């Protein structure tokens, strides 16, 4: 039993809500929130600079300091970070972005990084500003994540859309 609240079942372990994953993160304080990060963790817009924004920008220092020694994550890549005051652990989670021509067969080496962690919170990833079909990327995830993922999905109309076209 966990503290998530609200969700529709569509598995044995996907989960899926319409909610601001940023307000979700405050009130249930997840183990592991996912960013929908880019390479660089510049976290300017989309669901990252969302929560980068609920961090008060720390967020973005920290990653800024990640970055600096690591050098820049993999396109499929992830890496754990401070959840600051949303979560314990941020999974920062690069999928491809089609707007820049990534190849999206890299979404579920993506989805394979939540694997690693038994419970989570996220967005569908390539959606939104990376371009993505949502309905793909909640294929690949309900197929590729074999641990307990709560999805947040922002947009009411596409929740629906994404709810009454799943098979
Ligand atoms: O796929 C992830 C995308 C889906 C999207 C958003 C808007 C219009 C269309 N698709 N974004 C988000 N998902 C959940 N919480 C979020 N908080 C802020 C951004 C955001
Ligand atoms: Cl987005």
């Amino acid at each position: 039993v966990n503290s998530f609240s609200g969700y529709l079942k569509l598995t044995d372990n996907v989960y899926i809500k319409n909610a601001d994953i940023v307000e979700e993160a405050k009130k249930v304080k997840p183990t592991v929130v996912v960013n929908a990060a880019n390479v660089y963790l510049k976290h300017g817009g989309g669901v990252a600079g969302a929560l980068n924004k609920a961090t008060n920008n720390a967020m973005q220092v920290e990653s800024d300091d990640y970055i600096a020694t690591n050098g820049p994550l993999k396109v499929g890549g992830s890496c754990v970070l401070s959840g600051h005051n949303l979560a314990k652990h941020c999974l920062h989670v690069v999928g491809p972005n089609v707007n820049k021509g990534e190849d999206i067969q890299l979404l579920k080496s993506a989805y394979e990084n939540f694997n690693q962690h038994e419970v989570l919170l996220a967005p569908l990833l390539s959606a939104g500003i990376f371009g993505a079909d949502p309905i793909h990327s909640l294929r690949v995830c309900v197929d590729t994540v074999r641990t307990n993922v709560y999805l947040a999905v922002f947009d009411k109309n596409l929740y629906d859309k994404l709810v009454s076209s799943f098979l």
